[PDB]
């Protein structure tokens, strides 16, 4: 198990080329947000932007799109009903994160099914909240699960894997993890990740972040993080311990920690961490 | 009668246990926002979600719906035409306000009607503004009054009460509190908090304060507080407490105090006095 | 003709009384912004709102509610089309401005032929942008003359009074004034206020403001100033002379002083005037 | 070649005289953001009000108007389906700025075609992404190739050129310049501009300003520009120069440079250059 520190900002967290345009940062396609739950994606998007994904673009139910720009005028938008259009964005995507405020509905389950069935190999897929929900209860089989990352709480995990939450051991939660073939960013109050390799340990977190978005926000991150850097699972624990990182100094002034703080931040840590 | 002080924040504000979730928290619905007043709905969100409550939903007109997630991505928005969401989201609630923006009309009346019927012992319910004089019009009888919380102004009590404004002396206050056995937040410009126990007395406020959308933003502060605090009436009073020294402090350097600068203090503020 | 300086603004400041309610600093209605101008009305929101005015409603097309709540949620928003509404609202009003992004359709003209019928003795009505241009077009008797305040630039007063650019001079803007029996703000670069007695005379201002959106922000300011302070031209004098004062101290800094930034400051440069 | 350095900003970034009014500063239509890509336009607009142009007006699809307010209250905004009120904006327009956001339909073409039909000799048109792809498709001959601009990036210059990336050398780049007769602002890791006289080179750029929308503010900051300063090609050279110097900046702090926050600068950097 490596104990996850800055030394994880600094590996994952490369300088960019003198010479780079915004397709070699990633094209990420971001998708959630039903009619009552829009907030949700857009504290994903604000993450993704700040993160430094190249290009955002967002399916999200087409009420959601006025506020989201207002926050966001970065990301391209997309609503559920623009069936040729979300295919060819999704087609096109390099990292897909699906769930945060998704909900549990038809629609829901059929993009979805539609982003489980294109899935290439070339393509990073993180199923997120209730995404995961969905996939535990349709019976989904992944053709290229060492590209899909599941980043449940401990009853999502439960959900998926079959086990209680007493039982959601170092060696359980890897054995079920083996099982699916697919990273589990197993979050609680100190989040681990599962993988094929060594399992991730991060070190930080506070109950200031346990406020609603603070996954969203993470969510993003993972999706951004995955857009630039190296595919390997370092990526995906450096998004993680940045995201506590920030989040565990902005808890030394603030009570609660607002999850669009922790997107408004990313770029000054990012640039501290980068590696000379 | 207790005269408030810092000491009141020192007693409510605790320091959350490291291992704390979101729904520790509490849940709250905000219920309000007409079709002209959707402001005052969203200043008590912002209000809400910077006092620390777990989640928040909002049951405002869908108008109001992209204008809030503009300024409160962390709110769960629910019209008042989905009334089965609408119905369910109330009696999942550990705290419920109602009230700010929330005009006079049929709709107003059978929403509270709703909320009232189903209150739950478990539940806090705030009656707010308008929600106050409805309650006073339509004959109602409160099950569990003792978790029960009205803020009015002076007029609002005159209403609930029958006391003119030169009658709402200390003694004739607690009487007809006595007669509720609920919780009187009598906002005045020293607010004064009758219950079953020994009066609460603020000693802040300023005229700066004097600006629509102030008591929204205090019905928010209440209602976070009881989300996350111990469920007695002092709770009441570190909120509304806590509301007029941010203003007091802002009044320092601007004329008028904008209520959402009040709630923008508030993480700031809320770590400063966290009982250690 | 008295020259402004700073003590206009010692002189029409005053402390507020301890003892103060939101209703003593006036109810102001403003009226404008059509569906292509919209922004004009938020502008002038945002300076009525920051300089203190107790309750602002703001009657304007419904397609501009959303933006408007977006950045100022503490206005109440009507709409052209509630008719009964929109006239209640008005008939309650203390102060009165119509036409930021007002236009020159039908609606604009009756909203603007109703203001005037109804106008009471003891509202200001502040006549400002294209509304001067209805108003001239339209042979209107005024009532209460001397509770009006037309805020014209030199091209609006050449509609209202005739007088071409070049004898817009001091006696003969006075001889017009006169005629009127109102109050002209006569806008330019250094503003003149002339009424009954002895004309303002605008020491501030500079070409930086000369930027969309500037006049907005002054005739809400007015409208604010109108609200709260003493009902004497010495009160819009203030206003104008603190619009520039601001603008000129952001233009140390700023190439262009954008006009949201002069309403934001607001209530920190009222409070260093306000009469100790 | 001249290398661009400060002293350009110098040279095009005068002081403003004190007897000056918005229209001295242009008038500016912004032309594009459909209804997926709305953000784009609303990032050019923000540029182009924070860089000084005296007048804003925006043609874009209704479904941005809301967020565009809720961002940039100080435009104007015009629908695609506004046939009159639209062709009026373009006749009044000092400069027009078409592209960011457009896309690649039918109405963007006959947009397009009728701004090109209607380009009057005193007009600055600037010709950027998307509308790049429509010209070169539509086989138009430009009656004032003078006063266009196209700001291609290299893809869309081999559209316009037919040089393919590798035949991009400065002769060759010169050669379709002088073919087209326009000025062609070849964007790059360092962006070059062909014209009539000697090619500008810019010296700055960074890849954190490798991220969506960044070109969008260039185009806005060039609008701006052409509105405000001399109708000489150093004027356009200015605002590249600017764009990436404010960016260059940024990158010493934020790992990414978010395009508004380039913008949010405009009026303290050129503050700071405008000609004493």
């Amino acid at each position: 198990m490596r104990y996850l520190s800055k030394d994880i900002l600094e590996e994952v967290i490369t300088q960019r080329p003198s010479d780079s345009y915004k397709s070699n940062f990633g094209r990420v396609v971001l998708i959630g947000g039903n009619r009552q739950y829009g907030g949700a994606i857009i504290m994903s998007t604000e993450a993704c932007i700040n993160s430094g994904a190249g290009l955002t673009t967002v399916i999200t139910d087409v009420k959601n799109h006025g506020p989201l720009h207002a926050r966001c005028p970065e990301a391209m938008v997309v609503g559920f009903e623009e069936t040729v259009l979300l295919t060819n964005v999704v087609e096109q995507a390099d990292v897909i994160l699906i769930g945060p405020g998704l909900g549990l509905d038809a629609t829901a389950q059929q993009i979805l099914k539609m982003v489980l069935a294109q899935h290439q190999k070339q393509q990073w897929l993180i199923i997120d909240g209730s995404a995961i929900t969905l996939f535990s209860q349709g019976n989904f089989s992944l053709t290229y699960p060492e590209k899909v990352v599941f980043t449940p709480h401990q009853m999502e995990w439960q959900r998926l894997s079959h086990l209680p939450i007493e039982q959601q051991t170092l060696a359980n939660n890897q054995r079920q993890q083996a099982k699916l073939g697919s990273t589990i960013v197993l979050k609680s109050h100190r989040t681990t990740i599962f993988h094929a390799g060594e399992p991730f340990q991060n070190t930080g977190g506070n109950p200031g972040m346990a406020t609603g978005g603070t996954g969203d926000t993470l969510a993003g991150i993972i999706a951004g993080f995955l857009a630039q850097f190296k595919p390997t699972i370092e990526t995906i624990a450096g998004a993680v311990y940045l995201h506590s990182l920030i989040g565990d100094d902005l808890a030394k002034t603030d009570y609660v920690v607002l999850p669009t703080k922790i997107s408004q931040a990313l770029p000054t840590y990012m640039k501290k961490y980068a590696q000379p």
